[PDB]
């Protein structure tokens, strides 16, 4: 994350950070607690990926030097990845970890409600964006979870700086007009979480955007309100 702060630990509770054991153990992208058993991310992650068992899930972090050898994580039973994916992009980016096994909620580790259709109308004024990403270009994994708070920026605006692309409703974006403060590599699959009336909604999920911070350069995100029947019809057994 870019232009953000130190996250007070517990304070995004849904937040996960998705490891990968090849070659060597590393931080791959974000990802959120939507279910028990189930991790919101982005599909684009798994590039490369052929096997989940090469994946871990850390909840309860805030720091990433909390991770060891001996911590516990959550191993992943399956990898769902939206069969209309292709690229970021290109859209449906949007992924779903099925873990080995159910996690125990706490103050540390919770699920984050995803939006109503009938949300999709609201107005969001207090959303942020996490994760352990690059807090500039050519960067590196960040220690301690950072955060920044980004207004969303309607499509029409959106589509207007990336006329090379095609911003569609199953995306949204967030930025300042003069850039500063936004995701960046490593945050990929982090939530955008949203209070709205004391409630904090999943309103997307970290995909893609030129370079980091720029101006005129909105963060793109998947639109999570529109998967809400998708991610019904995946974790339905
Ligand atoms: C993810 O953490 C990053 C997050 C990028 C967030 N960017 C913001 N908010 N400024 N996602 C990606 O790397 C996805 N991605 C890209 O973002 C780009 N950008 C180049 C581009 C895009 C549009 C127009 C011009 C240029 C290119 N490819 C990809 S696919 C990986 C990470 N995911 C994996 C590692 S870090």
């Amino acid at each position: 994350i870019v232009g953000g702060t130190a996250s007070v630990r517990g304070e995004w509770p849904w937040q996960v950070t998705l490891h990968t054991t090849s070659p060597t153990q590393r931080h791959l992208c974000g990802g959120s607690i939507i279910g028990n058993q189930w991790i919101l991310t982005a599909a684009h992650c798994f590039y490369g990926v052929e096997s989940p068992k090469i994946l871990r899930v850390y909840s309860g972090i805030l720091n990433q030097a909390e991770i060891a050898e001996d911590t516990s994580f959550f191993g992943v039973q399956e990898i769902i990845i939206h069969d209309q994916y292709k690229m970021a992009e290109s859209g449906y980016d949007i992924a779903l970890l099925k873990l080995e096994t159910t996690v125990n909620y706490a103050d540390s580790q919770r699920p984050i409600s995803l939006p109503s259709k009938g949300d999709r109308n609201v107005i969001y004024t207090d959303c942020w964006v996490t994760g352990w990403g690059y807090r500039k270009l050519r960067d590196k994994i960040q220690n301690t979870l950072q955060k920044a708070k980004i207004p969303l920026v309607t499509n029409e605006e959106c589509q207007k700086r990336y006329r090379g692309h095609k911003i569609t409703h199953k995306m949204i974006c967030a930025g300042y007009r003069e850039g500063g403060k936004d995701a960046c590599k490593g945050d990929s699959g982090g939530p955008l979480s949203c209070k709205h009336n004391e409630v904090w909604h999943l309103v997307g999920i970290t995909s893609w955007g030129e370079g980091c911070a720029q101006r005129e350069r909105p963060g793109v995100y998947t639109n999570v309100v529109e998967y809400v029947d998708w991610i019904l019809e995946k974790t339905q057994a």
